[PDB]
């Protein structure tokens, strides 16, 4: 894109997630397996947070599975949605809100690096 | 139901999750795809938190997949468990603990709404 | 093993997750359904935190699904990765980093126990 995370919108003040759409029209089938969908949105994330990509319920019920994805605080690449058609052919129109990004606190530990 | 989240119980003081059961007896097969299971439990959530629905390991190993679900802080509807039979026929008895609700902090950002 | 969580490493300072490998060579197929992979790493977790097991994207794209798993703060058993081959035969070499553990804050509520 390259657009940053600050450009994403949350649907309501109580909404935990920032909505993510695919930039492309994509058709998915079960036998295709996991596919990485492009968003045109780029890390990195606010200080001391990491990101979690999760599906929206509406889209899940429609047979599109979003695999939970961890976004590191310092990742500066494109944020892609890992998705699979569950049972049937799923068609993703450009600009449909497929997933959501949740920001979570990044806990410090003494683990080696 | 309508019952609130305060009515849920956690199995041990160290348990991260509040246990969720289905109110109905339900049979699930792989070709059915994602099904929304009723809990009779309703949002909303404590201030400055959001909720995450996740599966229990025992139930996962038994072939019932729970799709991660985000519950918004201000959602006042019924909390439903999005589930799928993975490989085989899964039978869910009324009152079996199928999923768990985790409460997480809702981080404030300057994202447009 | 028994090794504690403090022995795990994080790949970069910005990495949210602690990397998890299987201790065994394992072959997985779709018809096998969910399998619990041994890590040789044991709870419990730092005070006031709980753990979440999630997949790595690279491994997900390769057709290995990791089911999100909650680790309770006071769990003192072995941390196992719940996994399934999605579409094809997946082979897991001993010592490949399959999953990651994320630490999250454990919120106190007045829920009965
Ligand atoms: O597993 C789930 C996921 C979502 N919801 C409810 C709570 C959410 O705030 C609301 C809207 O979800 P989305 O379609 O925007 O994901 O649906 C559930 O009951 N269970
Ligand atoms: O992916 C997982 C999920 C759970 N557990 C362990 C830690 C939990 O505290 C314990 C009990 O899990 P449940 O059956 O209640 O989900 O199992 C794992 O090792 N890996
Ligand atoms: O759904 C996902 C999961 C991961 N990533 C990006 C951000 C991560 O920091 C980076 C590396 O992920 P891993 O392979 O280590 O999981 O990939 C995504 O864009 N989408």
């Amino acid at each position: 894109q390259k657009q940053p995370i600050s450009k994403l919108t949350r649907a309501t003040p109580g909404s935990a997630g920032l909505d993510l759409c695919s930039t492309s029209h994509t058709v998915l089938t079960p036998e295709m397996g996991p596919q990485a969908l492009s968003t045109g949105i780029y890390g990195p994330l606010p200080p001391n947070t990491f990101g979690l990509i999760l599906g929206r319920s509406s889209i899940t019920m429609k047979g599109l599975q979003v695999y939970p994805g961890v976004i590191d605080n310092d990742y500066t690449g494109e944020i892609k949605i890992m998705a699979k058609a569950v049972n049937n052919i799923v068609t993703v129109s450009q600009g449909n809100r497929i997933a959501q990004l949740i920001l979570l606190p990044l806990i410090e530990t003494d683990n080696k690096v």
